[PDB]
């Protein structure tokens, strides 16, 4: 029997260690789109997350990040290459703590992300949704005050560490 994969990210303020926030990846439902994520999380591709930051937080909205080739949204990449495709859209943005792809378009996707920090239902059925914040939404709710209206941070949030459970 398969179960679903838990990843970490490590997160830091300025440098600072703030604390850990956990994830369930629903490999059981979007299984290409988890395992990106997964290996991303962990760098076995020899690229990933491990020191990126997260280039736009809007409280009461969403934290995304994922971008490690430009460091400011306009980058990315997935483990199968530049982009691919949006897998299905079985999930749904039910409410604050859901994981799902940031992309620019239909079938973009590449390694950035976004937590969500509201209920986000518009999204629904054009962005991948692939897990769950399952430990330290506390953490992500500290790295909301960070954010801002248009979404820049007023202090540098960065991936310190990153990996599997
Ligand atoms: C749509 C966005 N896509 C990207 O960020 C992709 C990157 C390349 C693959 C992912 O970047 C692009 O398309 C370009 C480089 C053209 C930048 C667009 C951009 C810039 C600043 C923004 C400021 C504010 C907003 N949207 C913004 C969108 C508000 C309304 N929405 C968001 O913050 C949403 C939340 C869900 C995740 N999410 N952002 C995305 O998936």
């Amino acid at each position: 029997h398969m179960v679903n994969p838990t990843v970490f990210f490590d997160i830091a303020v300025d440098g600072e260690p703030l604390g850990r926030v956990s994830f369930e990846l629903f490999a059981d439902k979007v299984p290409k789109t988890a395992e990106n994520f997964r290996a991303l999380s962990t760098g076995e591709k020899g690229f990933g997350y491990k020191g990126s930051c997260f280039h736009r937080i809007i409280p009461g909205f969403m934290c995304q990040g994922g971008d490690f080739t430009r460091h400011n949204g306009t980058g990315g990449k997935s483990i199968y290459g530049e982009k691919f495709e949006d897998e299905n859209f079985i999930l749904k943005h039910t409410g604050p703590g859901i994981l799902s792809m940031a992309n620019a378009g239909p079938n973009t996707n590449g390694s950035q992300f976004f937590i969500c920090t509201a209920k986000t239902e518009w999204l629904d059925g054009k962005h991948v949704v692939f897990g769950k914040v399952k430990e330290g939404m506390n953490i992500v709710e500290a790295m909301e005050r960070f954010g801002s209206r248009n979404g820049k941070t007023s202090k540098k949030i960065t991936i310190a560490d990153c990996g599997q459970l």
